[PDB]
């Protein structure tokens, strides 16, 4: 009894639902759709969890949204009066009869009734931009994409770049980006826990295929603590290198200590780099600790049970799975 | 009962006017009790012997005087002032068990005189310039130290102890450090390149500093040895940067600074273990040997403790009297391991 709600703040086309699987893996079980629902429905459902997608919550459709000359990252676009009043009802045991924004189709459907759950997940590009919503939230997650990964995804994402031709677009870049500036990206200065997604620093990279991971996390939360190594309020560089786990070319540095974050206390544990081998993150994960872990090689476990995962050989899939148990870590904590 | 326990013979390699006491010293000091002149004997005699302990300078086996050498034109460095015949042979004298008569270096008059007899001790220490040179003695060393300081503090420590303040005398003077170190470049230096662990100090990275009073410390331990293990940092094997945390070790500017990893030392394999800069308040060291591994320590406080016991000594609150105090354990189980 009493419902748990988590805020995941992501981007389109840079990994949020991969996310998503990993941190609901975490209590097992694969959401899904609704069983008879709309085929085009965002919801997924699983035992524990229960994973909203916050476009349902626009208050104009495609073309409504084409004649206000607004994007879908505009605030005016949303109706975060109707998502306040819908999640505090989820969270209250209430349930809640909620729309859906069909992406095929572009127009608003009807609803989809959605029961109160163990675990209600928000995941979106405003989850913590209204001060109702973001003080229903227990815990807020924000997935940084910088520009150059980000931008270098879409150029491939896009069908190897088959479309449209050469680049160009390159410009529907500059159509949501200043939006994505002003919105979304300042909800990342009240999270609780943040990965960020760079270069690398170790090897050029025109690809996006080498990755700099930092794991940013408050410090002072009762709801959790941070992950360390191999001293708490160090600061430390650490190559693993190069018996222990195997490092092929770009190989593997991780670094840790404190760091500021828009004037905020906060500890850093950052990975560059990726892994070839995927044992022996026991070998990282035995020099990690408070990662909330229940047992030994749990994170080697998760990650082993998603193993056909994207970006499971490099700081991404890692650093996704702590946040994970660290989510769990939130529910017991609150449940009991 | 009946016997007996033969010898363990340590060399170390040291420039002087760097610190070799305070190296003796720490390294003493692990088996217990002062080691003092052989009470009775020639006033100027370089010996200091210890129940556990026998510590003999090796400039005693100078083949030629002070007169001698000027007479040569060669300094006290060369390899042609030294008789690495009699140093075999005493120094071999001494591991299987025989006594003998070894000259004494006067170190004021300039002259060599006449013997005093040297027994048979637990521990054979063996010290000064050319502990390595020749490969005869290195071969009957059990454990083979080198103390490398740079030029630059080297330099520096000269330019204060003498002249520039500190001492009596000018600045022009000051390149005497011009003669003697073609020798220590050309026959001293190269000795390090076959130590099984070596202590050098370079200038600091932390802050800048012309006089020498904070230093870089490198720990360098040549890897693979049944007469040892090399120290470690959280992790063996792998490379690492350390701040301590500052609130759990308190320093003012420049703070703490620790390194570890795997190296090279003139094609040779080795593990470095790195400190620069300088800690104010002794007894929180504990901090850090807390995450050091394979220390040759025996209860958990050793290291810091040796180091409180000696806390007055040159070199305790930078990374020079750590790694000597971790060199000195390291003796310590060179000598267990042999006799067990």
């Amino acid at each position: 009894d009493k419902t748990v709600v988590i805020g995941l703040a992501a981007d389109s086309g840079c990994g949020k639902s991969t996310f998503m699987r990993r941190m609901t893996s975490i209590f097992g079980g694969v959401p899904k759709p609704p069983a008879g629902g709309n085929p085009d429905s965002n919801t997924l459902i699983s035992d524990m969890t229960t994973v909203i997608c916050l476009d349902d919550y626009h208050c104009l459709d495609r073309n409504g949204r084409k004649v206000k000359g607004v994007t879908a990252l505009a605030p005016e676009a949303q109706n975060f009066d109707l998502m306040y009043n819908q999640v505090k009802a989820l969270k209250e045991g209430k349930s809640v009869d909620k729309p859906i924004y069909n992406h095929v189709s572009g127009l608003i459907d009807a609803p989809e009734k959605i029961e109160s759950p163990p675990i209600l997940v928000i995941e979106g590009l405003h989850p913590f931009y209204d001060k109702r919503v973001a003080e229903l939230l227990d815990f807020k997650i924000y997935l940084d994409i910088s520009d150059d990964i980000k931008f270098a995804w879409k150029i491939q994402r896009d069908m190897a770049e088959r479309g449209h031709s050469l680049e160009s677009i390159k410009s529907s870049i500059a159509a949501r980006k200043p939006d994505f500036d002003a919105y979304i990206d300042p909800q990342k200065k009240d999270a609780d826990m943040i990965i960020q997604v760079l270069p690398t620093q170790l090897v050029p990279d025109d690809k996006g295929q080498y990755l700099r991971v930092r794991l940013i996390m408050k410090e002072g939360s009762k709801m959790f603590d941070p992950v360390y190594l191999f001293d708490e309020g160090s600061t430390i560089s650490w190559i693993p290198c190069g018996r222990k786990l195997t490092c092929s070319f770009p190989g593997i540095k991780m670094f840790y200590g404190p760091d500021t974050w828009y004037g905020q206390e906060v500890s850093v544990l950052e990975m560059d780099g990726q892994f070839d081998k995927l044992e022996e993150l026991i070998y990282v994960e035995s020099h990690l600790s408070n990662t909330s872990a229940k047992f030994y090689g749990e994170i080697t476990q998760q990650m082993l049970k998603n193993s056909g995962f994207p970006g499971s050989n490099n700081g991404t899939g890692l650093f996704q799975t702590i946040v994970g148990l660290k989510v769990r870590e939130v529910y017991e904590r609150i449940v009991k």
